[PDB]
């Protein structure tokens, strides 16, 4: 099971779904941040 | 070797995998940056 999840992490859609929500985070947390300071 | 690994370079499923690793060196660097200051 784990060589088969590190294979599929290891694919296309599935990387362009990781970088979606780590760039929502990062917008999110770079509005709320510049709101603060 | 110099010119297939440039034409190579030059693809969709390479630029993918570069950015989703820049993506997450970015986070994690706002994050502890955001940390410190």
């Amino acid at each position: 099971l784990a060589s088969t999840r590190q294979d599929e992490s290891q694919s296309v859609e599935h990387r362009i779904h990781d970088t979606a929500e780590k760039v929502g985070a990062m917008s999110e947390l770079l509005e709320r941040e510049q709101e603060m300071v």
